[PDB]
């Protein structure tokens, strides 16, 4: 059953999701966004917090599906240190690629998913005996959401994601 890390974020997610709805997602954005003017850039909370908004129901949906599936088994597996670690480091990386490119308006957890996507699938591929690994089918699922993304049916904060996962993996595949 999924562990502490992986249970508050889900519900932090949730009440996160719950307060837009209810103030509007522009509100949200004000307290919660990375710094979009410079009287802001010492309010540090604001370089992760863009990770818990979300603005529809699909990205909140699949978004915590993901989560709850990778995010469960690193936590499980690996440990909940673990866990923690490649989302505050893939959090930051893709929040700032995205607003480097497309300014501080967006939120989400997809560049964490793309982070645990990428640790997962590559730590199995080097390392089975980790007893972690992406599933075929899940090679397959995955993939079909990155293409999907990838083609719009932002790209650059998605790869910053992924190479922090595929970094890590590395790293804890020696
Ligand atoms: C973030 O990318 C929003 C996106 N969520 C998603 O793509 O998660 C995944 C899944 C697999 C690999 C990487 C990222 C999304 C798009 C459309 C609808 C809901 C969520």
């Amino acid at each position: 059953r999924a562990g502490p890390v992986t249970w508050v974020m889900m519900i932090a997610c949730v009440v996160v999701f719950i307060a837009m709805q209810i103030l509007g997602d522009q509100e949200v954005m004000l307290w919660l966004a990375w710094p979009f003017d410079p009287t802001l850039k010492f309010e540090f909370w604001r370089y992760f917090t863009h990770a818990l908004m979300h603005f529809s129901l699909m990205h909140i949906l699949f978004n915590l599906l993901w989560w709850w599936y990778l995010g469960g088994a690193v936590e499980k597996r690996l440990g909940s240190g673990k866990l923690i670690v490649i989302t505050l480091i893939s959090a930051l990386l893709s929040g700032y690629v995205q607003q480097k490119f497309s300014g501080p308006w967006f939120g989400g957890l997809s560049g964490v998913v793309y982070a645990l996507m990428g640790y997962v699938w590559l730590r199995g591929e080097r390392d089975p005996q980790s007893g972690i690994y992406l599933q075929r089918g899940l090679i397959i699922f995955a993939l079909i959401w990155i293409v999907a993304g990838w083609f719009d049916l932002a790209n650059g904060a998605h790869i910053a994601g992924l190479a922090v996962g595929l970094a890590m993996a590395f790293v804890d595949s020696l």
